[PDB]
């Protein structure tokens, strides 16, 4: 390999897995705290739609 | 036939490859200090535009 220091793939790769998963958190803890696991119409287009009509 | 003082063909010939390798260890302690092995384009003349790219 390059044993070097000026780049670090091992992290960086590290870094998107440790964000996917904060964020994943972060997408619960909120629907939690609302009761619903639908708050915004990112987590689900058809049943923002069909939910407000019910 | 051939031994004298005004010519010291042996000494040119250590010294030029004294300066041969303190050129090649001129170009190392740079690369290990800044971490690039490209540091000059005359390294590797292809490998800056690549490098510089990406």
């Amino acid at each position: 390999m390059a044993v070097n220091v000026n780049t670090n793939v091992s992290a960086m790769t590290a870094q998107r897995y440790l964000t996917s998963a904060t964020n994943a958190q972060q997408s619960s803890m909120e629907r939690l705290s609302s009761g619903y696991k639908i708050n915004s119409a990112k987590d689900d287009a058809a049943g923002l739609q069909i939910s407000n009509r019910l």
